[PDB]
Parts: C-alpha cells; structure tokens; sequence
C-alpha cells in the first residue's frame, strides 16, 4: 500500500521495457522541431530523442512536446546533451548548424558546419553503430559527403534530404499552373540542393502525358523555365520574409522517414554517391532518384538524361567537387 | 432532476443540429461496407447514411458500425429503406446491383442493374437535388450513362468509379516488377471498366523517365503487355477464389470521395462523357483523366494518344455504344 | 492551343468553385502557425485563411505552407490583411495579441488585447455572420467575454480554448506517475485559464476507479496537490526556457476544431457563460465541461462539486469578475 | 541492359531486406480480414502475414489486399499455409475457429476450438519464439488459457481481446443516452467475454463525475442496468441479423495492436491470469484493466470493487473454471 501499489498489480511474469523504432533528431531549432512534430504526428517512431548543445532550449522543447502526449501515439520523448540519449536509434536526423542569413548561399556554411559535424558524427555512430544517418544541414550535399567520410558507414546508410523539397516546390508550382493537385503532377529536380539544381524537363508529366512533346519548347521559352527559376529562388524569398525555412523541410523529412520506417521502397530525390554515373569521376554527393527502405538506399534509378540536362548535372557535380576537394580533415 | 437534467445544463442560446458533409452509401453489400468502412476511417463525412431494400441486413450493418463509434470521428451513422434518410447528401455512392458470377462479364449485368437504377435514381435526386452521384455498380460505364439520363443532372455531377481501380492494379504490378512502391510508378488505364480497357504505354514512367523510350518494344514484346493482361483478368481471378471483389474498390472509392470532400483537384481516371473527344460521335461514358473537386468533375485532361492506343480507345467506346444504343427507357 | 488548352478539356457542364468547411486562423505567430499546422495535418478544413496585420510575415508563412501542398489534403491556403479573405468561415480562431513576458501573469495582458479585439471582432462577424469564434488569446477567459459582448453572437458560438490544455497538462503528469498513457487517465481542470484554476480531485480516475476513495487525503497530502501546482507553473517554466508556448496549444486547439468540424459531441473543458451555475451572479466566462458540435456548445455538463472545489470555482469566478467589471467599451 | 538493369543502378554498398514490426493474422475469415484491414489502415506493421488452412481463400484475400498497395504504407503482404510465413512476428493474432450459430453461446465452441488450437500454437511459437500472442477466437477467455498452457510463454505475452469490445459497446450506449461521444464516456466491463460479464457501476463517469453518486440506484432501477443488458445481447442480435460480427472486433483489435506496436502503456480490459486477485483460487483468465506495452501486459490495475460487483466477478470466474477444469490435454 502506496497509491500505485494499491492500484497496480503485477503478473508472475514481465520483461524490460525496450523501444524498437527509435529516431533521434539532433538539433532542436526551427528545422529541428519541424521535423520532430512532423514525425510525432505520423506515428513513425515509438521513441523520439532530441539532442542539442543548448540545454535550456532542449529541455523546454522536450517539455512542450511531452505536455502534448495525450494528443499523440509516441510512448517516449527524451532529451539530453549526452549522446547516450540516442543509443539504438534506427534513424538519426541531423539538423545542427548555422543557417543562411538573407542572401547567403548554402555553400558559404561549409566551414561552420564541417566543424560541428567533426564533433557530432563520432558520438552518433558511437551510440548507434547500425543507424541510418539522414543529413538535413546545409550545405546538405557537401555535409552528407562529410558525414560519410568521417563516419565510415556503408554508403547506403547515409542520405541527404537533398532535392525531395526542391521537387516538392517544383510540383506545387506545376500544380498552381495546370490546376492539378501537386501530387498528380510529376516533375523532378536533381543535382545540388541549391543554385545548380537540374530540372528534368523531359520527365514532366500529368497522367503519363509528356509536357515536353505537347510543348517542345518547354526547356526554354514561355517562362516554363521560370518554374525552375522560382524553385532556386524560393529558399531566398522565404528567408527574407520569414527569416528561415522550417515547415516545408519538416514535412519533406517526415516523408523520407516514413518510406524508411515502413520499408516502402518509394522513389525520392535524395543525396547519394554519384560517382561513376553520367561520367562523374569523383566522390561527389547530389540527389538522384533513389529507392529507400528500412536499411537505407536500396537502389538508384538510372535516368535517361537529355543532352542539356545531362550537361546541367555535370556542372552541378562540378561546382560541388571544387568545394569537397578542399575539405580539410 | 432526471439523470440527464442533473448532469447536462443549457446556455441561454443554441441551434438545431445539422450535418454539413453528408455521404450516402446506397447498397449495404460487400462493396457496400468496403466503401463505408474506408470513408469512416478517413473521416470524410460528418454523417453516413446507408440505404438498402434488405431491411435486416441494413440495420445489423448499421448497428455493427455504430458499436464502433468510440473508435471513429463520424458523429452520425443512420440507415433506412426510405430515401428520406439520405436527404442533403453532398455525395451519393451507388452500390446496389447484381454482381458477376464467375466467368460472367460485367456487360451481362446491364438489364438487371438498369431495372434497379430505374427505381433508385428518382428518389436520390428527389432527396438531394444538388448531390454528386458516384456510380460503382456494374457495368459501371453503362450505369453512369443511365444514371445521367434518368437523372438530368449536369454531366459534371455524375461520375463512374471507372478505371481508378484498374490503374491502381496496373501500378501495383509495375511496382512488383521495378521494385518500387506503386505510388512512385505512373501508368494509366482508360476506356471501359472492363475487358476493352486501354493501357497508355507511352505515359508509363518512374520519376518522369519514360519506360517506352527506354524499351521501345514496350507496347508489345517482353510480356510487358502481360501487365495489361493481368489487369483485365484480375477481377475474374479474385471472383473465382474469393467470390467477389470488395476491399480494393472500397479504397479506390474512398480515394475518390476524398478528392471530392477536400476540393483537392486531383487527376483520377473515372467515367465521363467522352463525346467529341478522339473522334467519338456518341453519348458514350468511359474513363479519361479527370480533375475532381467538391462540385464534381472540374476538368478533363486531354491525352496525346499514340496511334494504337487511340485505336484502342475507339474500339472500347464502340463495344459500349452497341450496348447503350439498345437501352430501353 | 496554349499548354493548358491542349491538355485540359471541358464538359458541357460545370459550376463555380466554393469551399464548404473553411477555418480562419487570425494571427500568424507562434501559437498562430501551431494551430494552423495542427489543423492542416488533421485535414479538418477544405480551406485555410490566415489574417495578420504584419504583411511580410503573413505572406511568407502562407508561402511556406503552400510549398507543402503536395504533402497535405487541403485544397486552398489563402492570406491577406483585409478580412474579406475570411468570408464564410465556419470557424474563426483568434490568436492575435501580446504574450506573457516571463513572470507576467496572463491578466496583465487585458488592456493590450482588448484594444486589438475592439478592431478585429467587427470585421470577423462582418465577413462571416454565422461563424463560430474560438478565442485563444490571453487572458483567454476575459477575451472570450469581450468577443461576446462586442460581437452580439448567440453565446453558444463563442468559445475560449480555456482549460482543455490545462486538463491535458494535468493528465500527462497523472500518466507520468501512475505509468499510464495520459488518455487512460481522467482528471479535470476548470475555472480560469490561469493561476486560479480548480482541479476536481473527486473526478480523478483510471478505468472508473476513483483515486480519491483509494487515497482520501488526495485533495491535500502526499504532494498529489503538486500536480495542480506544476500545472499552474507549467506556462511560466516553458516561457522562461523557450520564450513562449506554441505546440501544446496548437494541438489542444486542433482537438477542439475536430469535435466541431466533425459534429462529434465530445466533452471539453472550454470557456463559457457560467452565470447561474454554482451560485455565480455575474456574466463571467470560465471553463466548465461542455458538449461541442458543429454549431458550437451544445450543452454544459453539471458537475457535482465537493465543498472545497466549489469554493475554489467561486474564488476563480471572483478574481475574473473584478477584472471584467472595469472593462471600458 | 534488361529493363530493370537500364533503370536501376546500385551503390557500392547494401544489405538484406528485413522487416522489423511484423504482425501475423492467423485466420482469413470475417473477423480475420476485419482485424487485417484495420491494422493495414493504421500503418501498425511493416509486414503483414496471413495464415489459413483454406488455400484458395487465403491467396485471394492476399491478392485483394495487394491490389490495394498503392493506397497503403505497408511494404509487404504475404500469405501461406506453412507457418514459416509468420517467422519473427512481434504480434500473432489468432482468429481461426468455429463461430456462434445464432443462439449458441460462445462456451459451446470450446472443444472445436481447443482441437484447432492444439495444432496452431506449437507452430506459432515454433516460428516466432519471442512473439506476443493475441487470442480473438471464442470462447476467447478459455482460449487464452489454452494458448498459454500449450505454449509455455511468460504469462504476460498472452492476451485475450476480452472485454475491450464489451466496454466499447457499453460506452457507445452510455454516449447514446447522455448525448456524448462514447470516448468522453468512461464505463468498464470486466469478467468473461460473454454472458457473465461484470459492469463496474461505481467507475462510471463523464469528466470524473460519478454517475453513481448522482443516481445512487444506478446498479439497479431506471433500466440503466439495461445498458449491461444490451451489451450481453449485442453479439446475439448482430448474429441473427447479419450472421456474424466482424467490424467492431477488427477495430477493437487494432486499438490493442496500436498500444502494443507503439509501447503506449494504455489501460485496456483484456484477458489475463486473475489468480490471486479478488479471492480467485484457480488459474482463470478473464478481463481486468491492464497496462500494455511493446512486450505485452506491463501491469494490472487493481480495482476497488463494490460488494455486488466483486460478487459478480466471482461468479464470472466460477462459470469459467468449471469449464477449464475439464480441459483434456
Ligand atoms: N536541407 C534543407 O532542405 C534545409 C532546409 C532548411 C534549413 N536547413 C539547414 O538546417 C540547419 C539548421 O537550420 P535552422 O534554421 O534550424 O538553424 P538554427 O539557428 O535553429 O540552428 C539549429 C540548432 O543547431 C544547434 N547546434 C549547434 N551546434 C550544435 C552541436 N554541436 N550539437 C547539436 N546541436 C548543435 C543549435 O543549438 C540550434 O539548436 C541549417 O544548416 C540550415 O541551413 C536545411
Ligand atoms: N466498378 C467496380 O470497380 C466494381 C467492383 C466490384 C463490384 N462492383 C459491383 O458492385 C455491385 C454490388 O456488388 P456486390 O458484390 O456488393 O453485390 P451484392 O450481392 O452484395 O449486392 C449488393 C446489394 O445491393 C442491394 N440492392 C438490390 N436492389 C436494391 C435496391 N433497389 N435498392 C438498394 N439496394 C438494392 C442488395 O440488397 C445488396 O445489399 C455489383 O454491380 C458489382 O458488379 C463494381
Ligand atoms: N490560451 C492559451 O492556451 C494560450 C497559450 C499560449 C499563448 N496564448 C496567447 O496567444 C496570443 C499570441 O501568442 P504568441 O506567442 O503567438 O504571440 P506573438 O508575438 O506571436 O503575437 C501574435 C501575433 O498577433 C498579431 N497581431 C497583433 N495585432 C493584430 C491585429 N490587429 N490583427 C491581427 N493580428 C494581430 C501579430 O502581428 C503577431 O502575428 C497571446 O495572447 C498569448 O498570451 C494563449
Ligand atoms: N472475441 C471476440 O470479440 C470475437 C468477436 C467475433 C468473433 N469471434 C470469434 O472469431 C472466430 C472466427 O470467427 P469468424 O466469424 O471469422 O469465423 P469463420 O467462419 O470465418 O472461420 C474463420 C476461419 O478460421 C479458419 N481456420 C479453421 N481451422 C484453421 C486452422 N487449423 N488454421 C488456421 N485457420 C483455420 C477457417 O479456414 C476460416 O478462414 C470464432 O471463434 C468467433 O467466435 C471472436
């Protein structure tokens, strides 16, 4: 007799608690919490662990989600600065890092973020030797390359959020113009998560109907190219208006964790090793259409690129090697 | 003082209950309940009304869903043989009708189902003058034509479930072979909901990549045509094994009610008036890619059909006119 | 022939777009977007309208949600400073207003927020004469009183978010201690959304088992009273750590919009007219357990309060009248 | 070069597919598919395996769900008569067995179902040594006892669906009368899943308000006892109208699998070992309020039963021992 002793009986038998679908969101900032509320809301994990160097912020964000437990189906929300909190995660999502000030390219953030990465990746792997690492930080393509190097994980367990967002942005504008739910519109953005992103004009379709063979001049005149245009600009506009981007990437990331936690084998433009494809010579990471499952990237989809697109992918891959080349370890 | 008087107070103010997103599923059979449990589960309507001539069956099915209210977010489930139960529905889904015995074509059901239709459509319209009618009964293409004629509703408020299912079936097999979630696979089935269904080989794609320009011989050799093959066969197999088809169409229908109840403007292969498209001369109904909203079909998507497909659509449209022609009113 | 003309056909028939389940979130701040992302995610409305005086912030938040359309089932997201944007809303959620600086009581915000209210309520009612107004702003109890007065709407269409959050907070701590999902724990917080909130010790239960008759001393010794304690403190902690509260109220609000948009008739502690209950003499608003539907508060639940609780409710109602009394119109 | 070779590339790295949240529904009948469509729809497992002795029926049901993959988030649906198909399930739900003909008590099914059980339990455990077994078959209380004996699994990994349904049925009728969503109504049914079920009159509440102290005579006069009445009758009515019960138990079961697959620790009336509680002397299984997690029953909730209820539980436990006693192994 205590309250709990008087209410709660026990059977002869029982075993230690254990969570089997754990996800760790590293970084409890704008993007941080956006990914975290998305996942919570999609009941993707039975456990969510937040990690951040900022200790007050972490605990308040933790607390704030915990007060909402009644309204969820995620049995455990934990948090701490010590990476021990993240042990046995199936997915580790990284969000730590400086962000773009307005007008600053994502590429300008490489040194700042490499330096954070160099501290975070050892501990991650330390505590979850078999996880899948999902980088979101910018410059996301370069950072997925770093994370892979520093980590030594099989290439397939390292993914960048990459162009999933870009392609989402593209298909929303397509939708806006054709007057069709973005989900019914099919168009792909690959290459860098940034200013040198390639738009696959010859893949664009609504119900398998090629926009290119209907228009022809698509790749160029009628300001259809503006769609690509608004796509590269979009991060910059949102930043100047709002200050940062949060909610689109939370969703874009949750989409990705779903395919993974459900072993769904869906095609998503994310960041991978592009070496040996389309004549690329180096260890460069960029988005291509990838098949994802519960163990990472299952397969890459080989795109039959037109001459100009293929030329665009080449450039993309180039602006990024000139950056990796000079990465000091 | 009564139980309720002692517990439940009242404010000075209040107004009559009223439901604003009502859906009536007419027919409480296999397909009946499949559509009904799908919708319930997607919280699409604030009210669900079932109607059937079979009075014991209706009330038990009603009862059975009602006992599950705690586990739902649909405030009202009602039922009755008198079409008064369905008044002010935003969507009316018809499921009443004989079904295929094994080996029987859907076309063989026309007389049986016309005769039911002739009793059901007047009352429907009677009680919900502004609804959207969704036919599911077979032969679904012919029945959406009947329903339209007998009803006199603006063509856009009359839809057949049509090829939404067929195309779902197609993309599942595509998925099975490429090793990609059916949702990432894009392929379209149009024409009749049946044996003369046209498969658009030149629309087939994964990430905007045309399977046709990669293969070429697609429309013919390598048994890729078998996919189309298994698609026409599928209803017949399921029937001989199981006796009928239920769960695939429930889902296919819910998908459709969603786009409608959410005014989402998504593209779905459903049955419409094909007159004046692809050289079709008559008042024939078949599936084409349609844009749907909260008021019905918003727009048709004009497909750039290849010579053989276009020839297939023509045949389809023909096997069906020879049937409508002879419909006695 | 244009792109769209070549792709998109038309039937003989069609009708004007119109949305039928519209919700307007007034205020695109922390709480603002939390309520807005919750609702979006629960597919509660076919249309979401944001309104704010801050024009850059509004448009960027609008834009940011729009870029996420593919990942939702809400056909329309709109925004503007002119209340015309909100016309024909079924629900209007108000979030505009100063917020607590750390250590500041919610009561200190009355003058600031009355002054905003005096500008916002006329236009709301102007544009949606039949809506349901949901106040969230603080001090929420006083503001639902203002909104009602200035508006002249039937008392039942005016609701405060009130103690739904408080009671959520209570049941999370209960859960934490008994070792039971907060949803399986039943405990109620009523009275002011603030420091004088009454906790109904004699309603507390897990599976209809009264914690009070098991403990007895519950209302006082064993620090069970600390639960109430942490509940009043909670807003203040989160504020000092994080700066404001957002995510718990977004969820708490969505829960409320659900019951409404689904005509579910669920019991929620929200703010109403308490006049004539428990000896209250004045036009005071506080949370009591209310039945909600698609037209507002359907019914109040009469609580059989114990002598001390009833005494607590009285005090609560008193600290709030001393404040309404002096409201200058 | 093959289709797939031309489209699908490979990284240097990759690992064997594996599913980590597997559920096996044994029995592809009415109840069978109801549980299976519920779970599918709640994205509870990354893999669903159906097992049945009836081979045509199994494969067609399998096929029928597979054709609906596009419309789900469950990567794998499998099926087979050989229990090898079920290896490494986290949850095994048993549905195999005769069902009640109208007017037949659940108790009459014991011999028929024991005999099936004796074949099924060895293979289950054979193939998934660490699973959680969920019995649904009738008489469910007796069958969870059998399953435990024959299996030798730690008592906590064996659960009966039990009174979760009964209590759902109770709270729907409560709701019907008070005019409150069944979820806001709290009332508990324990004891046998059948004719001797005990209703806890003294636990009944809406917002922690005791219906008993408001009424007093509750346990007896005013036909409030009819609610209990309709609860025991309900299975029998549905059977005579419809032929069997399916959809309520599918949902009731999914609710249960959720708490389990999400390690939510929620309280559910299910079947357990009641030995040593309320003076029960024997190895009897009946529903009591239990805390469930990812490893089974975590804890029992000790109810403070009134004298008559406690007397009811005793009887219940007795009608069931007289049946177990004589079970021939
Ligand atoms: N790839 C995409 O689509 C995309 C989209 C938007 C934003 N981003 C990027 O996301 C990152 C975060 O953006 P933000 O707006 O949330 O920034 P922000 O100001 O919120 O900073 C994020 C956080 O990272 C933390 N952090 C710093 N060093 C840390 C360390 N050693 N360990 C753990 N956490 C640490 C900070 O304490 C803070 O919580 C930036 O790199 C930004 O460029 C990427
Ligand atoms: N288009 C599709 O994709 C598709 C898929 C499968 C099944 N179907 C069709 O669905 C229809 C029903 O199939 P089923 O398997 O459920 O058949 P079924 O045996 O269950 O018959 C359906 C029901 O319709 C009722 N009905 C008969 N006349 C009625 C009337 N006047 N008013 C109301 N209800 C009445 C019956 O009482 C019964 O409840 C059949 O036409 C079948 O061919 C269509
Ligand atoms: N009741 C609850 O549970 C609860 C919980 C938390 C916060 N709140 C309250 O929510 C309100 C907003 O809190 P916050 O943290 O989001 O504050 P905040 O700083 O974000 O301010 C909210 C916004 O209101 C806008 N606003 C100001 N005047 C306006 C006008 N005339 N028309 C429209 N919008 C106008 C501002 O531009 C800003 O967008 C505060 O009153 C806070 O106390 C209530
Ligand atoms: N506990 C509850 O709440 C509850 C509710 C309703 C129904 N039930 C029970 O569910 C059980 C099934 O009911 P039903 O209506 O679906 O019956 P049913 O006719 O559909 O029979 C179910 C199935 O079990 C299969 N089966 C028989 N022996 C088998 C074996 N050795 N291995 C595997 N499968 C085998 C049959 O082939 C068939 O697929 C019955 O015991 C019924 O009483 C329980």
């Amino acid at each position: 007799a205590t309250l709990k002793d008087k209410l709660i009986g026990h059977l002869a038998t029982s075993q230690e608690p254990r969570s089997y679908n754990k996800i760790t969101v590293v970084g409890v900032g704008a993007v941080g919490m956006a990914c975290a509320i998305s996942i919570l809301m999609k009941d993707l994990a039975d456990e969510v662990a937040l990690v951040d160097v900022m200790e007050d912020k972490l605990k308040g964000e933790m607390m704030d989600l915990q007060h909402g437990s009644l309204f969820l189906h995620t049995a455990k929300i934990v948090s701490g600065k010590d990476y021990s909190v993240s042990a046995g995660s199936k997915l580790v999502v990284i969000t730590a890092g400086a962000r773009q000030q307005e007008g600053e390219s994502r590429l300008n953030l490489v040194q700042r973020n490499v330096n954070i990465f160099k501290f975070i990746i050892p501990n991650i792997v330390k505590h979850s030797p078999d996880c899948i690492i999902l980088v979101v930080s910018n410059p996301v393509d370069v950072l997925t390359y770093v994370a892979w190097k520093l980590s030594g994980l099989p290439m397939h367990r390292i993914i960048g959020s990459g162009c999933n967002l870009d392609s989402a942005r593209f298909r929303y504008l397509m939708g806006e113009r054709l007057g069709v739910h973005s989900c019914s519109c099919h168009g792909w953005v690959i290459g860098e998560h940034g200013d040198s992103v390639p738009s696959v004009w010859s893949g664009m379709n609504v119900a398998s109907i090629k926009l290119h063979p209907l228009d022809g001049t698509n790749k160029d005149k009628q300001d259809w190219k503006k769609l690509h245009k608004d796509v590269v600009d979009s991060a910059y506009e949102v930043i100047k208006l709002k200050g940062y981007t949060s909610w689109a990437i939370g969703l874009s990331v949750a989409d990705l964790a779903e395919t993974i936690m459900k072993n769904l084998c869906r095609v998503h433009p994310v960041s991978t090793m592009v070496k040996d494809f389309y004549g690329i010579k180096d260890n460069v990471f960029l988005s291509l259409p990838c098949v994802l499952n519960d163990h990472g990237i299952s397969n890459i989809v080989k795109m039959k690129l037109k001459p100009n697109e293929e030329q665009q992918l080449q450039k993309s891959a180039t602006t990024l090697w000139d950056i990796q080349k000079d990465l000091k370890f």
